[PDB]
């Protein structure tokens, strides 16, 4: 039995923290979907980069539950994510069933705005802090990664791939992160 | 006046090593071009995300050149991009041109087979060095990013960030990249 993994793609993610993710986790056997928010249409990302998901958001659910939903960041592809009704539903849900939801960068403002997760340690881009902190539902990490048990975030691009592997220890376990990251040439 | 790079993807190709250095290039200004190797269509990466370039190959020539030519990895991008004539001859226009060309993981070796940069120093992922080294024709380094002079080349998806942002320095110069780089949260 793999593991499986839904990664909800908006108009406006960062791209880099949708492809590094959704990469890392094919690497290590999960079962990835890719699901566009909007739709089964090309997603146009924050640098422009133009991504084409599995399936629908509305058809990826049909297909769950799923090990762990990942948000990406990018602050337009998190607003996105937050005016979401659907993605109110699939977090709550996931949360419900105790289920893990991983978030990166701006991605964690959306656990905000859906109210997942509150009395969590998280992390988020530094730019980020002060929208995540509104109201002192959380307490702030400035850890790369943060896992306070099913709520896992990170950073920024540039710790997308530690945020990937803890993802992958998560769901797979140590020996398995550790293998996937030696081809990668990590420092 | 803004710098140009020309990003040839190809079927196969390494997503995180073509997503990492066209948001990073776009980061600094730099205008970016996805060209699709094989035309318009959208292209199957190597862990099956679905990019759609911005203009065919054939397209993004007529509007060159380009400061730089970004080869991403992926051994089977990498070898699409290794027989294919109309590459060969836009490296070949690169060299004569004094252009800047860089190549990242298995993304070096399309640089063999077109007989470029020969009596460099050069970087692959550590798989693809034999294949590299075939006749002896590169000098080898460990470094996670080599540049030798316009032969610019790095070893996986785990120093595309560093690639990257070599890119960026190399056009920009060191205070766009640093500018470009702190954002990024880079440890």
């Amino acid at each position: 039995a793999s593991k499986r993994a839904l990664v909800i793609l908006a108009k406006g993610a960062e791209e880099m923290q949708t492809v590094i993710p959704v990469d890392v986790m094919r690497r290590a056997g999960i079962k990835v979907t890719v699901a566009g928010l909007a739709g089964k249409d090309p997603v146009q990302c924050s640098r422009d980069v133009v991504i084409c998901p599995d399936a629908s958001l509305e058809d990826a659910k049909k297909e769950g539950p799923y090990d762990v939903v990942v948000l990406p960041g990018g602050n337009l592809g998190a607003q996105n994510l937050s005016e979401s009704a659907a993605v109110k539903e699939i977090l709550k849900e996931q949360e419900n069933r105790k289920g893990l939801i991983a978030a990166i960068c701006a991605g964690p403002t959306a656990l905000l705005a859906h109210e997942i997760g509150f009395g969590s340690k998280v992390t988020t881009h530094p730019l980020a802090k002060d929208k995540m902190m509104n109201g002192g539902h959380y307490t702030y990490s400035e850890n790369r990664v943060e896992k306070d048990g099913l709520i896992l975030t990170s950073r920024g691009p540039g710790t997308s791939f530690e945020f990937a592997l803890a993802i992958v220890e998560a769901l797979n376990g140590k020996e398995v992160a550790a293998q996937v990251k030696a081809p990668l040439v990590l420092k």
